[PDB]
């Protein structure tokens, strides 16, 4: 039988509320080994090893535990013995753990994040059948080189492409500008594609000297926006901006004076959407070269964040920036 | 004929770029006047006078515009002789003036906002037929009372669920937690739903005597997240802050804790999300009424702050937004 | 508290697999009784009485079971004590079952349909959590007059707009034309839409003296078509025949042909698509006058064979039947 | 300058109608010269060669035509000069084509298919643009071994995964099971994912020496379904019979039978699904081992009929044909 690590981290998946028809729930209140007990079928499918490496709700995530978490993963996976790594999470920030590791995990085994939109203490829970198929694909032969997966509602995502984009439904996580790459259902596993972009042991980025992350902000863009939240950013030492857009990656002219003035200083400035989908692309309405900003294409601002705070672990040059987002 | 005015305020809609196969160009570049003889077909269908309001991309909105745009139309539909208003906007900002109508008009007669992802110097420009579209659906009985629509793509959107969730496609107006009322192909006008939350004439906002509108402030949230940004918005002078969730409205603790402060300090603090669709709920993984925050349920964070700002301009108790939010 | 009758008809809600973990079951296995024992929170909600109408996968449903259903819920509705009807239902099936109830039902009652797309004996099996919302929903004021709805995954839908749109996912349920109507998450229940095309008290229609509805076949188009099943439907004595076209509701010409010859010999021929959402338009590419043939708008086959079934218990006229499928 | 064949078969994209404000139409109207003299900037990408192999609306397609097609790209590919085709096709059974195409084509260069959901003589017709970027894609350097692709709407779909789903939208198509591969926007092009199942040089199939593809039938399921149109297809001569069936591949009983019949008869039966996405899958509610059929798992019945004539040109064994819908 094959051997995977489960890595539990907290989440949902790992939460608990007072009643099985209420919505009110703590999240990663549950340790990894209650956890792998509620699905005893998992045992048939591989050898399998807990370790707890976090208990925590996703939204209280930080580039310390993703750190721990990506050098973990990469030690693991360099054993002969293991043949994946399955993480449990939590899915409100799911899609920027699984991104960052896209881009730091420096091997093809499978690396597999599942999660549950509801506790395991609820009526209908989604965990142990998510958990199930996790494992199933974290074993499948397929899964090997896909990159990092997010496995959920009996779909199989791809880290770059996946985001949650509802707040409740067990059918939150959507791959909006591709879709999912592939299924699994009651465990039988089948890939239709697979990424072209560049990951995993194709990365560039390299973290396993790195104590802590550059610091990047997201700024929400509406109409009457202002100057003085770049100004906070940069006075807080911002490495690099993300501006979430209105539309295709337009700015509020206010701010975007603002922002070409954070650009000057040498923060770099990387324009994204609020919108959901789509790419920010260059040579719209914003003429990036003159003012000095980086269009992040086809990703939303918060892996987008994920993205320019590793491309500042080697550099804040505006061109070469712009070709980290326009390869990854 | 049905005599109808047509508001300009600018957007792609009255946009021009060098080259109909190029991406770049300019919003806002073309008059009224030059804007309706592109589309001669709607002087068959009703009486047309245009009107400039603003000759802007709506990258560029401000309250101050809004309100002159929200007393404009009350003033043409209190006249006997006026049918309906069409609005010709920017797509990047129309779901917020859309939304800011929908809440201060005071009629039942149709509001129509319609734009134009490509711009009318583009090859297949999208605007023409989306214009006459719009004054078909201006003019159509049962567009009576529907509230302020936004007319794209051969599609009618409540102001109220509508968003642009797509950076450059012509189909990038949806309504996610809904969908459309209804369609119009070549014209041809039907209406499936209707809204039944409240609306225009029995909206209790009135801005017929404001000159200018509260701050409200959004922030993005992400892991690692700070507490700079909500107290570079209280210092600016911020009567609100939407806070744009992990999840289901979900903060990071450090974040959590400046927001707390904020809401002692009498700013209102009321959870959206950053996803895209669903509702930021009541009684989930944050005490509301412990904290003393709202809920914006099932709206987004740029429409939660149009209604945070109405609702400041005559409150900023927590139960009673709460209420607002619940109702509208 | 109030009384409400669940009807029980079958379906993968009342299904059972010999293993939690394999997706391999049998629908209609559980009774109604035993299926009420495993959601016991619902007794805190509601007075209930549970009911057998039949014991089946709906892909098994027939007309004579639509009749009895149809008659019983009229019966119950009409009684001063029962407040909603809810029937549990296989999903396969349950959009033509709803569409079917919400032209005959004469009662603004509520009745709500609930299925399952997992049985009861898998892991994370749906039909617990989806049985406690539609009890919600069936109890709750706003669900007055609102047609009969669909309860799936947290959501409320229109009979007249739902359709199973997955063949295995949880969320396979959607409104592909509008959207759900409201939601309903952990019993809290939300309306944001209502249909405002007529069903229940404003449907001409009236079944209680039928006992058997009349012969409507449906037809899938595709490139080299043929005549021969046209010719079967007839020989068979269909009294309608539902087209699902090509794109927006084209034929092929040999099946044209046979259309027009089974349309003059009194057949009527309403055309749909096979493609899954949108309207088969009126004016497009077919003429339907010079034909003889019906534009069914925006319904899909299945649901277009509801309405022609009963528009054909009251006329064949082309004319009395366009008007019917542009009026429901 | 790259040299590229555009094959001409008519549909909408060389359709006309009297008004360019009027829905009515005919497809495969305008010839292939006159068609490229609209969209002069495509002379500034490549050198051109227009062929008119059809001048039909999509929906009179047949497999005579496939063949003629399928058999001239794989004649123009084979020439060192040519570096692509496109095919400019109407929209309502260009999936089928494509998908066809992408079993039968012996080449790793581009072959592009488009098309228009509005005709040319439309306000805001889609054609010229989407021509402009079906040209930009065929001479790209990563279209090569993409497969058999789509380009609609500024999307770029695997020929495998897509599928008009809409009647009239200018974004009809999609593809439900993944998504998009790529975008196209303004002529630039990017691809972030690739089929992994196989396809053109990797496909078994070779209908080089075919003149007559085997006859396939597609039935529609319903509840109180019949045994006529099995009976009909088997009597005209069909060699293999798709059921579309409902929810995930279910027969009606009496239909069932009849199938059971006609598998024994050496009629290769295949399970689809009416629902419009998912896979009908094996070991669920239908034992198809047993019975004698196919499950076709994640495809249409559309599609799933242009494999199945496919492999009848080589067997119509249960267990090789089995596992051809298991491998394309
Ligand atoms: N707040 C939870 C939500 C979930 O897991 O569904 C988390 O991200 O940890
Ligand atoms: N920036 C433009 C975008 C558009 O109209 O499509 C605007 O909103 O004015
Ligand atoms: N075949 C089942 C499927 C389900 O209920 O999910 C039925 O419709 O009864
Ligand atoms: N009936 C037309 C529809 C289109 O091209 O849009 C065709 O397929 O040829």
């Amino acid at each position: 039988k094959p051997q995977v690590t489960i890595l539990a981290t907290g989440g949902t998946i790992a939460g608990s509320g007072e009643s099985s028809v209420k919505s009110s729930y703590s999240a990663g209140a549950v340790t990894v080994d209650k956890l792998l007990a509620a699905v005893p079928a998992i045992n048939d499918l591989a050898t399998i090893k807990g370790e707890q490496i976090s208990s925590i709700g996703s939204q209280e995530m930080t580039g310390k535990v993703w750190l721990k978490l990506a050098k973990r993963v990469n030690e693991l996976l360099a054993q002969k013995e293991t043949e994946a790594v399955i993480i449990t999470h939590g899915t409100d920030t799911m899609e920027e753990t699984a991104f960052f590791l896209n881009l730091t995990v420096k091997s093809q085994k499978p690396v597999v994040l599942v999660g549950a939109m509801r506790p395991g203490s609820s009526m209908s829970a989604d965990g142990p059948m998510n958990l199930y198929n996790a494992v199933n694909v974290a074993i499948n032969k397929a899964s090997t080189n896909k990159g990092v997966v997010i496995v959920m509602n009996d779909e199989i995502h791809a880290a770059r492409e996946a985001t949650k984009l509802n707040t409740t439904a067990v059918n939150a996580f959507a791959s909006p500008n591709t879709g999912k790459i592939g299924t699994v259902y009651y465990g039988k596993v089948e890939y239709f594609t697979q990424s072209v972009r560049p990951h995993t042991l194709a990365s560039e980025f390299d973290i396993s000297k790195i104590e802590e992350l550059p610091r990047v902000d997201i700024l929400y863009a509406h109409p009457d926006d202002t100057d003085v939240l770049v100004n906070a950013a940069l006075q807080a030492g911002a490495k690099g901006i993300i501006h979430a857009g209105m539309g295709n990656g337009n700015p509020f002219p206010l701010t975007q004076n603002a922002l070409e003035k954070a650009a000057k200083s040498g923060v770099v400035v990387a324009r994204s959407s609020r919108v959901g989908s789509g790419s920010t692309t260059q040579e719209a309405e914003v003429d990036d070269k003159k003012l000095g900003f980086v269009a992040t294409e086809s990703l939303n601002p918060q892996k987008a964040r994920v993205l320019l705070m590793l491309a500042l672990t080697k550099t804040s040059d505006r061109e070469a920036i712009q070709k980290i987002f326009s390869t990854y």
